[PDB]
């Protein structure tokens, strides 16, 4: 029973557009009945039914620590009697920032906003700033936010209904952004070969997460390494979801491959507002007030955001923190694909730390093109059947799953003994 | 002495750009010397070297009800203990989302995000998206987020540094536009006349705050309503700063004008991240998931923001609050035009409810060019000798002061007598 979720949900439409803060969660590609959640806790949420679940989308992102940490929530409580926001810096900017600068391989300098959409519209006015360029190339399928001159074929909630990008913004803002196949760096040379002293950079989701989830071609990483240094163009990476998730020090630190300018969000944020980009220190010097590239946030920097922040890092530097989400993970994967075999269905996916997919398609999926051929109409079911036994999945066959330190290795064999009786139906 | 400071501060510079999360911070045109704060409550602010000040900044608007206030820090402590983020929707975006409504007359239905900035964002990729336009009309001195199409002209930080139109945005996109002199209708009437059928509408702030305190000349707001009906374009009043400030309504309600759209921040956030766009519904009804225009946010419409912009709304709906703030404000600004007149310097200023201006300049100041001819140099010298004197007030001429429900008269009395020592020094 979702009694209590349909009335409040049929009451917030009259509020909100399509009575969300945010698209993907109207469930438009699921069924179209949201279910409102009441609190949440290590790798559970409850309904405002009374029903509870094993989370898999935590947040989207920010609880890989688990919901309600106690020592998050602590901290939390302890620094806000200090007071929420002061407008001017303090101590513990300082302390994030070199934890940031430690963590991340090419930041050498931290800026602090206050979401991954910020970040990202900060760090491509600096990529056009620093090399007087104005053309910028990204991926079909990837997410970078809203940015106007910029948001075209872009993922997230956007694929999650087919929707393409925009509108609003002009077709000639729109106009200095190349778009070229996630995992082809023949297409990505011939754009360069074609704009000659044009292009700023190249702007990626390091392992995607906005079209499914998808790992990048062995040298594809390397091979756009090499090309923007061969053209002076700057090679940046959209971690927002990657960071601090693949690996401490992201995907650049577990691939080994070093961008110029690099984005966070989400989980540096600990459950807050919080965005993050930086990188050469040669470029962020162009950052206001040392630099003339104007960018500003009245709450950007906030106590308590920084207080959750540095709370959250320090319990990833414990011991055996991705060796377990890797575990875990891999665990639930497998299982979903073992199951999905054993039952007939035509399946593909995998993981990478406490990140994974799982496509209702055999595939190999190595593009947005090749997610798209996935039978949504069986996910659609496979969805409802699971929240209907007790698993909360993103409703969206184009998001990537999460796990936690907090998930047990009892919820993981639930949730697959769940993912059998789902699928022995459909 | 101001020690501590300078050890943190000297620090900062090399892990952020300038040292600072946001330009303003950098008292760059006052000496170059931040303060770094430690802990704030009620009507004052605390030095990391045990400096005590009455702020007058409230960390740039969202404190009116005073900082930390114990009915928020409770309601903050009570809800948190649910999970900081849900990322799927939850009972309080209804509630706040209700009483936004009610409270401002031009916003049947409201969508929430994370600042002011994505507000601003959202707001003018509708304007265009609705109308089918391009072009948009700005005001010198005025500033609306760190959007590209934003980055003209702009007021606040980029004014403060003295910063020219920012680098990194493609002219491409600047193109579209135009601006004009605050407070002048002709300047408007003219770029109309000048491109008919192009200009999607206005934005502006009802109340300048970001080029220094400025308030509209009699019938320019009404003026800039009808031009707008009568060439279909969008009427869109930023009230990030003024909302729930000037009046419970904003600037809209105390001066009977209604927009098509308005945006919202600051105050709304009860001093977390926290942003608003709001207007009639049949404008709001192309805002993804309901129509086609997308804008999503991960942390959008989160628990612990709804709990304090809530409360914070409530606390303003007592009896008496915009009186007291009205009448507190009025004799700190009288008072501080009398002391600089008694010790022979020019000046003016001004006030609406809990928001003034002082500039050192003999005025009157009706745009942003007028407001460039004050005496920045004796401002600076101003500045710092009040925050010896224990007076923390915003390091820049273009910037709005601002004050409490916390601030009591004797805090408005230690106030004057702090500036009558200064300034007849200076
Ligand atoms: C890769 C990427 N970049 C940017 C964002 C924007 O994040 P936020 O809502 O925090 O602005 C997201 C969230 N979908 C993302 O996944
Ligand atoms: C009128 C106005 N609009 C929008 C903004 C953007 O605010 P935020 O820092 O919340 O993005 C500001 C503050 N710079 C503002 O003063
Ligand atoms: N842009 C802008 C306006 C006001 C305050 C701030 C801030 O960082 O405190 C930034």
């Amino acid at each position: 029973k979702t009694i209590k979720s349909d009335e409040i949900f049929a009451a917030a439409q009259k509020l909100m557009p399509g009575g969300v803060s945010s698209p993907v969660r109207a469930f438009k590609s699921v069924g179209g009945q949201p279910i409102v959640f009441d609190r949440v806790k290590d790798a559970y949420a409850w309904d405002v039914d009374g029903n509870r679940y094993i989370d898999y989308v935590g947040t989207w992102g920010p609880a890989i620590c688990g919901h309600a940490h106690p020592e998050v929530i602590e901290a939390l409580k302890v620094a806000m009697e200090k007071g929420t926001s002061f407008g001017a810096p303090c101590a513990l900017e300082n302390v994030l920032a070199e934890m940031v600068n430690d963590a991340v391989p090419s930041i050498e300098m931290v800026r602090f906003v206050n979401s991954g959409t910020e970040a990202c519209m900060a760090v491509l006015r600096l990529m056009r700033a620093y090399t007087g360029r104005d053309k910028i190339i990204k991926f079909e399928g990837c997410y970078h936010g809203h940015a106007d001159m910029f948001l075209v074929k872009a993922g997230s909630g956007v694929a999650t209904l087919g929707l393409p990008s925009s509108p609003g913004v002009p077709k000639k803002t729109t106009a200095n952004t190349l778009t070229t196949p996630y995992n082809d760096l023949e297409a990505v040379k011939a754009l360069f070969a074609e704009n000659p002293g044009e292009i700023a950079g190249v702007i990626l989701e390091p392992i995607v997460g906005n079209s499914g989830f998808i790992v990048p071609d062995a040298g594809f990483l390397e091979g756009l390494r090499e090309i923007t240094l061969e053209h002076d163009a700057l090679l940046v990476f959209d971690e927002v979801i990657t960071g601090f998730r693949i690996a401490y020090g992201g995907v650049q630190e577990k691939f080994g491959v070093t961008p110029d300018l690099t984005t966070l969000g989400k989980i540096i944020g600990g459950g807050l507002p919080v965005g993050a980009y930086g990188g050469k220190r040669e470029i962020m010097q162009l950052v206001a007030p040392a630099g003339p590239m104007y960018q500003a946030g009245t709450l950007s920097g906030n106590p308590l955001a920084m207080t959750a922040g540095i709370k959250t890092l320090e319990l990833l530097r414990q011991p055996g923190t991705y060796e377990y989400l890797d575990q875990i993970t891999k665990r639930l994967s497998d299982g979903l694909l073992a199951i999905a075999q054993e039952t007939g269905h035509a399946a593909c996916g995998g993981q990478v730390s406490g990140m994974f997919g799982f496509f209702f398609t055999e595939g190999p999926v190595h593009n947005y093109e090749d997610a798209k051929k996935s039978d949504l109409q069986k996910f659609s079911r496979f969805h409802r059947g699971m929240l209907e036994q007790g698993i909360y999945l993103a409703p969206s066959q184009f998001e990537a799953g999460f796990t936690s330190l907090a998930h047990t290795e009892e919820d993981i064999d639930a949730t697959l003994a769940a993912a059998r009786t789902v699928m022995s139906a459909l």
